[PDB]
């Protein structure tokens, strides 16, 4: 039974070895996977925050959302007005002002005044669009911090347990198969 | 050799039983886990915002909130813009109209103006209040929700692929079972 002894163990390592070889790339592609996905939280974060301090960025982002809206409501406001006055000293059969309703004693007066009014909107639509895209990419930087706050965890957990843990199973692994090597 | 190998087909029957059970003990406590874990995330989800359907109501609540900052935006600015004439007309002394830039005569249009403006002006401040307060509302729940996305993540990932998943495995695994006994 002597030889037949070691045929014994020789098969019984090499079941040990091929079995171990399997973990080692088992544990090795999700080890790439563990560290891609941290790879791409690390990015996300990156893009979307400005800073080290989350509740000052957030804090900051939000006066900013605050003065892009209060444009907004300036740029759409006076748009508006305007616009109405102005369909008022034309489309309408009024010869007198908008305001102190004083009719326009010349008609060159009227035309001034529409023409007045004509050019203090002239960029007002154009501004109003670009402070609403300005508006809205903030906005939707906003949604996304809000939505990587509660994974502060897990991004964390990553790095300090799970990463540093599969690195230790990888190790054990390989210190097993060079003892078979 | 015919009970010696009856014994063996036995022995080796026995020894993939012993295993399929093993599995089938492993997998059912991994099932029982992401089904608690699903359990949980389902109940509070839901217990911060009633929502059960995810993306389609935070999508509506962002619509609703662009349609009344829109709204409020169009209400703030005009507001603003008549505010300016009448502050025009007595803080910054001015006796002359701000739309026509025609002097006032008389202290008595002048004042007629005024209070043209500020009528036109009265409802304003409670139309403010309210559509503010609206807008509150539906922000603080949007952003609930948007604490909420990587939990409605992970519900998917349960209930879509990690869950079925193992369902599956023991399916397979039980049939198994079922075939050696
Ligand atoms: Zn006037």
């Amino acid at each position: 039974k002597e030889i037949n002894q070691t045929r014994d163990r020789l098969a019984k390592l090499n079941k040990e070895l091929a079995s171990s070889e399997q973990n080692k790339n088992h544990i090795n592609n999700e080890l790439k996977r563990k560290e891609e996905q941290l790879s791409s939280y690390e990015d996300k974060l990156f893009d979307v925050c400005g800073s080290q301090d989350f509740e000052s960025d957030l804090d900051r982002l939000k006066e900013e959302i605050e003065k892009s809206s209060k444009q907004r409501a300036m740029l759409a406001g006076a748009t508006a007005v305007y616009s109405q006055f102005i369909t008022q000293l034309t489309d309408e059969n009024q010869s007198c002002c908008p305001v102190c309703q004083r009719v326009f004693q010349t008609e060159a007066e009227l035309q001034e005044v529409i023409s007045d009014l004509q050019s203090k909107l002239r960029l007002a639509p154009d501004k109003l669009k670009s402070t609403e895209s300005e508006l809205k990419k903030k906005e939707k930087r906003r949604d996304e911090m809000l939505g990587l706050v509660p994974m502060r965890q897990s991004i964390i957990d990553l790095k300090e347990k799970e990463i540093p843990e599969l690195r230790n199973k990888l190790q054990n692994v390989n210190r097993d198969i060079q003892r078979l090597k």
